[PDB]
């Protein structure tokens, strides 16, 4: 009976919570993984390439 | 009409956050095992 609105506390809170852990580390970690570059291509293909 | 279903997918997108334990390591479970091997096992 008044369980189900603290239920719907409880879960509207803890999303703004995990939202607000995704937007610390979806940055402050996520900047650690880093473009990687292409060197140098060898390659062949029909028509002589 | 509650949030439940949304936080369960929003918990299950934030423990994709693993690369924050990954900065040392996070260890991986073995939680069941299939096999079949000579001798009838």
């Amino acid at each position: 009976m008044p369980d189900e609105e603290k239920l719907q506390k409880y879960l509207r809170k803890v999303t703004a919570e995990l939202q607000q852990a995704r937007r610390r580390l979806a940055a402050a970690e996520s900047q650690s993984q880093e473009p990687i570059a292409v060197l140098g291509i060898g390659c062949r293909f029909p028509g002589g390439v």
